[PDB]
């Protein structure tokens, strides 16, 4: 059931704001940071919404206005698509596949310019949507640095210690528009996903559902994304999508979602629900210490064979025919 | 056309002694050792029958009687099958596959005992056939050592030098019974196949016909053999067998066949043609020095991925499902 906001301000969100999908899902547990079960889920690399970290307390005041006034005149990466689906591609790998035009084009700008194109689009009721994805570096204004400084570093660094994780690799900041979807993909890093403004539906799939999810080829610029269009699944090409079962939740201002290493996540900003703000924190996982082997290690292996083959053969286009030659009438 | 033996002794063999097969084949060139074209085929790793090496001149006198009188009382590996097809299995790998009973059972013995079971079988018109495959070591009698000593070492060692090949790894000696088939398989070593007594039909396939030949899984005890039963090919399981094209020849006393590294060979002793004797010499190929990649190197690669996977997963039975997970809806 949708959560009731304090002081009776009404339901935070309602069902009609969520897209409809072919697969069932179960709920991710919402817990307190002090709960022993949350700690148990994290070490066990299972998802968990932590409702009371205060991780990004100072950022909760943030709207566009405030950020405009304070982030300063630096350069911000802005992605742009004529549709609700924001398929991230990888630029390095574009060389690997020629018959692939990007359907979502990046563009650098200043915050006011991003806010410009934002207010405009809404004022002219357009279908174009936008995402601001910017790895928070240095150019940022004094107040925002003060906001940053006030994040709950005690809590997060102590999680990094207990999990024996490696180093904080990045802090993306995300500002998007209502209805924005980030299609299913997995990451190699442990992730804390800190919600700030707006509501996001997060659907997660364990790594053992590799077979139902059909990642793009490793050398493909969409490496790590599902090939399956969730809005129109192709059961002829992707029969095992019919078997997919997700874990689902809705995060709002103050919630931190642990997205474990190698879990798929598909993320959507609520329809008619306004802009969204998230900040995420990524940590390199603990290093390798044993059988039975875990699903994610098997995924590591498939990736590695694929990388190796592309090297040995001098050509990523040849990986697929070599793999078929290897299994046809032999392993299949 | 079948070759005419000197002094008009009649056709060496006739068509009716050859089994009938679903695939076409072309002839391997019969050449002289002095011919520049033979040297050109060898360095190019293509097959060639050399008609005048004198490689095993002293052994041409050998029949059963002579060998009995001279090889001495040592131990000789003898394979035994209730059929014409001698499927060699690998003993180490038997652990890897349980639902596999060997259909051709080995047995050690003395030469007279082998000759015993030979004369008997013929006298009692039986379907059981036998092969003597013995890596010539030391136990052998003085005359046979003298025979050995007289082989054309000048010629063979000078081939090893020119080809930059590594070391002579083995000298099998083969004595079999008429109609014996050795089903298609490939070897990793360069091979000189020296015919001595009887006639053998050798059908060879280049390594680029991997796809039509369907080798068993690398961890299978029949690793390196075709899965295809040439006498009853299963075009449902092995569709690309329909595309197979071989190079064929008939070798007799005095002929040496170069079987290049990684070429498939399927070998059959002529029907109604009596016992056969061969001695083969195997050399480790030249070491690796470049694209485009050669078929055999690609075969090296498929083998390696397969070996790696079996290691990483701690279980050869899991190689196949991991490979399918890796290609299904991804590369196929
Ligand atoms: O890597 C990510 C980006 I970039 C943007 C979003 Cl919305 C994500 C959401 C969940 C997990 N990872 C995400
Ligand atoms: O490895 C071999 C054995 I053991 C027995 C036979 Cl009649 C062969 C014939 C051709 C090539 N290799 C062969
Ligand atoms: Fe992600
Ligand atoms: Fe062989």
């Amino acid at each position: 059931e949708p959560r009731e906001e304090a002081g009776a301000l009404g339901p935070a969100w309602d069902e009609s704001q969520l897209r409809s999908y072919s697969f069932p899902t179960r709920p991710i547990p919402r817990l307190s940071q002090s709960d022993p079960r949350a700690e148990e889920l994290i070490e066990n690399e299972e998802p968990v919404v932590l409702t009371d970290t205060n991780l990004v307390y100072p950022a909760l005041k943030w709207d566009l206005e405030y950020l405009q006034e304070n982030i300063g005149n630096g350069d911000f990466s802005v992605y742009s698509a004529s549709t609700h689906k924001f398929l991230y591609y990888d630029e390095k790998k574009m060389a690997n596949f020629q018959n692939f035009k990007p359907r979502s084009n990046r563009e650098e700008m200043k915050f006011h310019e991003f806010v410009e194109k934002l207010q405009d689009i809404q004022q002219r009721g357009g279908e174009e949507r936008l995402y601001l994805q910017q790895t928070l570096n240095d150019t940022v204004g004094r107040k925002i640095v003060m906001d940053f400084l006030g994040f709950n570093w005690n809590w997060i660094n102590k999680q990094q210690g207990k999990r024996g994780w490696g180093q904080l690799t990045s802090n993306l900041l995300l500002i998007g528009m209502e209805g924005n979807v980030t299609p299913a993909h997995y990451d190699e890093q442990q992730n804390f996903f800190a919600q700030i403004k707006g509501y996001k539906r997060c659907i997660l799939f364990p790594p053992d559902q590799f077979e139902c999810l059909y990642p793009y080829p490793v050398h493909h610029p969409c490496d790590r994304q599902s090939q399956v269009d969730f809005d129109n699944p192709d059961y002829e090409r992707f029969p095992n999508f019919q078997n997919v079962v997700g874990y689902e939740t809705v995060v709002g201002p103050g919630d931190v979602l642990y997205i474990p290493m190698y879990w798929w996540h598909h993320i959507e900003s609520l329809l008619n629900g306004g802009i969204t703000i998230t900040v995420n924190f990524w940590y390199k996982g603990a290093p390798t210490p044993e059988y039975p082997l875990k699903a994610h290690q098997k995924v590591a292996i498939m990736r590695n064979i694929e990388k190796m083959l592309g090297e040995a053969l001098g050509n990523p286009q040849e990986v697929g025919p070599l793999l078929n030659t290897m299994i046809k009438g032999r392993y299949n």
